[PDB]
């Protein structure tokens, strides 16, 4: 089997991407944030505290003839950005772009934190990291990809995120028309439950490539590119007027600037992030100070190749017995 679904930016800044997902019988379509940095599939639902719902589409398990309460199971998750959610668990039929899993754990939110309530465009998350990170207790549950894997033509999924435009998630096949050149594969450690790999270095604009190992995660659920302070300083040093602002919480730059590109290494290959991908617009409405798309990972504890990086590439998440990651230009 295979599946293919279009993924769409939630806003003009590509703050996140949503992908339609069919849940239950008859289908209830929710727009979920596919997140390779976590491993829970959770949804706004008929069980979510009413005051915490503000425009999201909800899953109502009582209206699904295939929904079954998973007895005694609960979940609770806290993300790197301080947001959180929790609730109970159903199993139900879940389909993505034509690919169907029966008995998928669908984690129904009873509580969500303010940032979720405040974002009417995201109806939940679909985790695509390794199932070892799944928070369901007392019996850990598998991700959608883990459940689908054996049935797929090839045990892979691909992320092809657009810049200010739609893109595609494919399951079970590699669309050879979706990228240029070849796909360079690189080793993955699953030891922390993430798609964790080591970049071979970086360049800023037309500058010389610096060979240096950067361990990080491929995370479609993080908006920006978080890298070591030395790397980030080298980037923003090339932008007149850019500075790290403690009050704003990162590097800001004059909105009038033209940003340089940023290149990262995948083996001997190179992925070039155009400067425009690094502009996240005014810090507040009407401001001429703009937020940077490359930020320090210091105090996160891990480097994160988030959407800013991933959207410059066609990315293969290879779930073979020994997982690997593949990157191609596009």
């Amino acid at each position: 089997s295979t599946g293919s679904a279009t993924t769409t930016p939630i806003d003009s800044l590509d703050d996140a991407y949503i992908t339609p997902v069919q849940i239950g019988t008859p289908a209830q379509t929710l727009n979920l944030d596919f997140d390779t940095g976590s491993s829970d599939l959770w949804v706004f639902s008929s069980e979510t505290t009413a005051s915490e719902v503000d425009g999201q589409t909800i899953y109502t398990p009582s209206k699904s003839t295939t929904a079954k309460l998973l007895s005694g199971a609960t979940w609770s998750i806290s993300y790197g950005d301080g947001s959180s959610s929790s609730g109970d668990v159903y199993t139900d039929t879940v389909s993505v772009g034509g690919l169907t899993v029966t008995g998928q754990a669908v984690e129904s939110a009873k509580k969500v934190s303010s940032s979720f309530t405040e974002d009417s465009t995201i109806d939940g998350l679909l985790g695509l990291a390794f199932s070892t990170l799944n928070t369901v207790s007392p019996t850990q549950q598998k991700t959608f990809f883990d459940n689908a894997k054996a049935s797929l033509d090839s045990p892979v999924f691909t992320a092809d995120l657009g810049y200010h435009a739609p893109g595609t998630y494919n399951f079970g096949f590699i669309d050879t028309t979706a990228y240029t050149g070849s796909i360079t594969y690189t080793a993955v450690s699953t030891k922390q439950g993430f798609w964790e790999w080591t970049s071979t270095g970086y360049a800023v604009g037309s500058g010389t490539f610096k060979s240096t190992s950067i361990d990080g995660i491929a995370d479609t659920g993080t908006t920006l590119l978080y890298l070591p302070a030395t790397v980030v300083s080298a980037y923003w040093a090339q932008v007149s007027g850019a500075k790290s602002s403690s009050s704003v919480g990162g590097y800001v730059f004059p909105c009038s600037a033209t940003l340089p590109s940023f290149t990262f290494g995948v083996g001997s290959a190179r992925i070039v992030i155009p400067g425009d991908y690094i502009d996240f617009g005014p810090i507040s409405t009407g401001s001429s100070s703009c937020f940077g798309g490359i930020q320090s990972s210091a105090g996160i504890g891990i480097n994160i190749f988030g959407d800013v990086a991933l959207k410059a590439a066609f990315v293969v998440f290879n779930g073979a017995t020994t997982p690997t990651l593949g990157f191609a230009s596009k």
